[PDB]
């Protein structure tokens, strides 16, 4: 006998997916949360890893956010970081109406 029915998975590479979120370093310390739960929840929610740049570093971008994980999941999480910044910008702003 001889069989071999199995579709590729190319996971090794998928998991090695790195995403970059362009967002001012001002909201960076705002997204993380008070202690660091908010950001934690999201990560686990999508099962990804979100790491922000260190200002002290400098050479590296402080507005760029690195995120590892399944290209799909990562995107699902990167959407949040933005979904917020949007509301924040307005927060404490002149709201007409």
């Amino acid at each position: 006998g001889s069989s071999g029915s199995s579709g590729e998975q190319e996971d090794r590479a998928l998991r090695s997916f790195k995403l970059s979120v362009t967002v001012d370093p001002k909201y960076h310390p705002k997204i993380i949360g008070r202690k660091g739960a908010v950001i934690t929840q999201i990560r686990l929610e999508h099962d990804v890893n979100i790491q922000f740049p260190d200002k002290d570093d400098g050479n590296q971008p402080q507005d760029q956010i690195t995120i590892t994980g399944y290209e799909k999941n990562t995107e699902a999480a990167r959407d949040a970081i933005l979904r917020i910044v949007g509301e924040l910008e307005q927060m404490s702003g002149p709201s007409s109406g």
